[PDB]
């Protein structure tokens, strides 16, 4: 009923949307992984009379439920999707999207890592993002490659009309006590990558992590802090 929906509040298989700003929503779903349940976020950005999707809802059935929830709550077609790194919480559901008419995109680095890992593979490659600090426009957002952090391929997304910074899994929520799933992370480079984000998007008003609650710019410094302590 209005607060940001939380892990214990969403059954696995249901999706909820949360209005972030005019024409910007997050999507929230839950999934089981190695015997524990986790929430995860994505983004929806209005693109005239179409929608741009950032990240799947972590699985095929969750992503089908996402499309149904978008049609119920918004009623505009999802035409393009971008996955911000290669893990299942970002690409799991790409096959569902591709069968629902959605053109799926990711960097070549993400596509290679997804293919090598056995994860679902976005169709189209996003060039122009291979060097840290690179930025490209994609509909109503800017895509930014900050450098290696949670993964070597992680992208962040900025919505300039609303000053919304979607950090994806390179950014953690304020309540976090460690750096999440660090399997593919570069803990040494992560603070430098976060510093690049801070320098590039100083006017961000909302910061959305890959998992958990949105907040303000403090999420970036908090992320650096929990990562530095995890490495140590
Ligand atoms: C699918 C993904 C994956 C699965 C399960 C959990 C997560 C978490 C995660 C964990 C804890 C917290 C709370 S907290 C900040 O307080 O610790 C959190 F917010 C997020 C993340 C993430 O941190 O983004 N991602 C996960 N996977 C799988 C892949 C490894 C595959 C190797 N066989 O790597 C990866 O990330
Ligand atoms: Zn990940
Ligand atoms: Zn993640």
């Amino acid at each position: 009923s209005g607060e940001y929906p939380t892990v214990n509040e969403i059954p696995v298989g249901e999706v909820r949307l949360y209005q972030i700003a005019d024409g910007v929503w997050s999507h929230i779903a839950t999934q089981s992984f190695d015997g524990a349940v986790y929430p995860s976020n994505g983004l929806i950005v209005r693109d005239g009379d179409e929608l741009l999707l950032i990240d799947t809802a972590w699985g095929a059935k969750n992503t089908a439920a996402l499309l149904a929830e978008i049609e119920k709550q918004i009623g505009l077609p999802v035409t393009r999707a971008v996955s911000t790194h290669f893990h299942d919480d970002r690409v799991g559901g790409v096959d569902v999207l591709r069968a629902a008419g959605v053109a799926t995109y990711a960097s070549p680095s993400t596509r290679r890592l997804a293919e090598a890992e056995g994860n679902e593979i976005p169709t189209h490659s996003l060039e122009g993002l291979s060097s840290s600090g690179d930025a490209v426009r994609f509909g109503p957002v800017e895509l930014f490659y900050p450098g290696a952090a949670h993964s070597t391929d992680n992208l962040v997304v900025y919505v300039p009309s609303a000053n919304v910074l979607y950090g994806g899994c390179a950014v953690h929520e304020l309540s976090s006590t460690s750096a999440g799933n660090v399997a593919d992370a570069d803990l040494a480079e992560w603070p430098t990558s976060v510093e690049r984000i801070q320098k590039h998007y100083p006017e961000a008003e909302v910061v959305i992590p890959g998992h958990g609650l949105p907040g303000g710019l403090d999420l970036l410094q908090h992320t650096a802090n929990v990562v530095k302590a995890h490495k140590n």
